[PDB]
């Protein structure tokens, strides 16, 4: 039953795995092959069956493994798309909400201005309208009684004279102040955009200084909000990893480890200071090396107008100092983006950036504040936690 | 009818303007006054009447003029409130529109990603499911055939072996499918805010150069969008104040006189160039003085990386050159705020400021572009009007 050479099917090619006839084995598909008979070939395959069953089941198992992983991936793709869309909506609705609130506030402004102006104008209008009624009566009665008996004539004339005299010699309205309603012209959109940044910042990280960590020559007041140096000698710090010994500074009690945070520090006219974050595991001993590899991310100002960033280098990098020694610094921290950014927050409405590090933070960090050395009393400025 | 002394009323008090009887005029409230009789008093007042009526008319005229002025003031206050509300609505709807458009674009992108991922995953699932059906058929036939004729048994066993071999060597990826799905981060708000500025700008002032004013050593192409110098000589400039003759430059055909405008100029790697505005009354002849007092507001770049602002002084002011030579400059102009602002538009999506003039402009001005000289063919870069 060869169906190709018309012989019974008796020869089995091993290296071809096909049952054949004699002609294809003599001069055909199997001229130089390893041949076997059909009987012992069948007897071999009846024993080879379990291996084939095992291999079939294993192949099905692998393909099913891939099916399961891919369907789980389909569910994961759906869920990730949902999360992306929802978070985009949330973080754009934040700014849209800011816009709606500002427009509502401006509507309040305009309505209040209109109401007060209308109140004052209608007050004067009522006064003048009563006045006009008075005067119309004056003219009518004078004309109508300029023919009456002498007694009536003189009485009415005297009354008219008195009424006209007083209403002419009446005191004007007292002194009000206008509510001008300042008008917006072109830069209003730009200023709204500038103002939106402060609201883009997260809720203020309400921090307090940790006197349990401060230098012994420092003093903390205002319930953890004020740190300053002193013009007097102090006992040396007790043996502790949680206390500075040479560089006068202090960390906050709160440990930042997740999410995003923002805090402002008031520095005023301080000639030298330093601000930033510090790795919690870092060592607070000796004169410090200001490099991020040692757990120190610091922005400094020296000599009153020299603003320095303590970058990974041999000497801290200088920065383009603003037109003033900044009076308030703002610090933004994010782990999901690994950034600590510095801002000149002297303007409560606009923040201008100063510097920002770019390193996936090992975490966690303590807010660190370097109120600089005594300098013989020429650096008595404090640090104020806003 | 004195009703207080019960006498007829006959005496008129001059300094009091009141009719009285004889007793109160003799020794009473009007005892030492200048008195007159009722007859001559009436004869005087009947002739004084027209003057009093005239004075009444004058007072009425004053009060009615004031009433009219106050009603006009009320109406003007109403209209001013309307205008204020409308302008606030317009300039906030700009940003709301940007937000909505960005959110819709991101939603479209995310939906495209989800659809493509679903298509690919269902493709792989169909492939693997057809494979599993094949393998179930393999197992079925293997279980059913272990007694059949030599031809049937060996034929089907060889076919099963071949099919399993082929589907094993045509194996799809055993792993999961790459998706690179969009993630939402903390910096999304900051990036949207940075992007919002370019859309806060007005619609691009699509400008065309004015060949009627350019230097004869210049050439305008690309339908008014491209201006270049030439590496070959040209005829001397024709007699016109409205044509540059010595300083190679060109103004736009459009005249800016009111409102706000914004236009971008692509400069690429051009080493020296200048951009800005020029007063229409200014003279475009001879060697020019680059000072706003002579109607020229210009920012220039020389030596490829030296960015200077041609401010009102004896020497051009230096500027903070960026870490790159800017590839596109943006110019914003406003009259109601008197500002000409320059931006590094090398990124057309985010703008970093470069300089800004601050003068309520005398007006009006033509956008002027100083495409610098050939420099012996080493300054052949063009100026491209976006
Ligand atoms: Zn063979
Ligand atoms: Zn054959
Ligand atoms: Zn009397
Ligand atoms: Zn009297």
């Amino acid at each position: 039953h060869c169906e190709e050479h018309l012989d019974p099917l008796s020869i089995y090619c091993e290296q071809d795995r096909t049952l054949v006839c004699g002609v294809c084995a003599s001069l055909g598909s199997h001229r130089g092959h390893r041949l076997l008979p059909a009987a012992e070939a069948q007897a071999r395959l009846k024993t080879q069956l379990p291996q084939q069953k095992m291999q079939l089941q294993e192949a099905s198992m692998r393909k099913e493994k891939t099916v399961a992983v891919l369907e789980h991936q389909l569910v994961e793709v759906e869920e990730t798309v949902r999360q992306f869309r929802g978070a985009v909506g949330e973080q754009l609705g934040k700014m849209r909400m800011f816009l709606a609130a500002l427009e509502s506030s401006l509507d309040r402004e305009a309505e209040r201005v209109r109401g007060d102006a209308g109140v004052a104008l209608r007050r004067e209008l009522s006064s003048l309208n009563s006045y006009l009624e008075q005067l119309r009566q004056m003219e009518k009665v004078l004309e109508e009684v300029a023919d009456k008996p002498q007694t009536e004539f003189l009485m009415k004339f005297s009354l008219v004279t008195s009424r006209l005299q007083k209403i002419l010699s009446e005191s004007p309205p007292p002194a009000r102040l206008d509510i001008q309603l300042p008008v917006i012209s072109d830069d209003f959109k730009f200023q709204v955009w500038k103002h939106m940044f402060r609201h883009l910042m997260p809720a203020l990280e309400e921090l307090t200084f940790d006197p349990s960590s401060a230098h012994p020559s420092l003093v903390v007041s205002s319930s953890g909000r004020r740190v300053e140096c002193s013009d007097q000698k102090a006992p040396p710090a007790g043996e502790d990893t949680r206390q500075f010994d040479k560089a006068v500074a202090v960390v906050a009690q709160q440990l930042l480890s997740q999410g995003e945070h923002y805090w402002e520090v008031e520095v005023g006219d301080k000639p030298r200071w330093a601000l930033g974050v510090m790795a919690a595991d870092a060592s607070r001993r000796g004169r410090l090396h200001a490099v991020p590899s040692q757990g120190l991310w610091l922005l400094g100002l020296r000599d009153g107008k020299i603003l320095e960033a303590h970058v990974e280098a041999k000497e801290p990098r200088a920065l383009r100092t603003p037109e003033r020694p900044p009076a308030r610094i703002g610090l933004y921290l994010s782990f999901a983006d690994g950034v600590l950014a510095f801002y000149d927050a002297s303007n409560p409405d606009v923040l201008t950036p100063i510097f920002s590090f770019h390193e996936r933070l090992p975490g966690p960090v303590y807010p660190i504040f370097d109120v600089c050395w005594h300098d013989k009393g020429k650096n008595a400025q404090p640090l104020l936690l806003v």
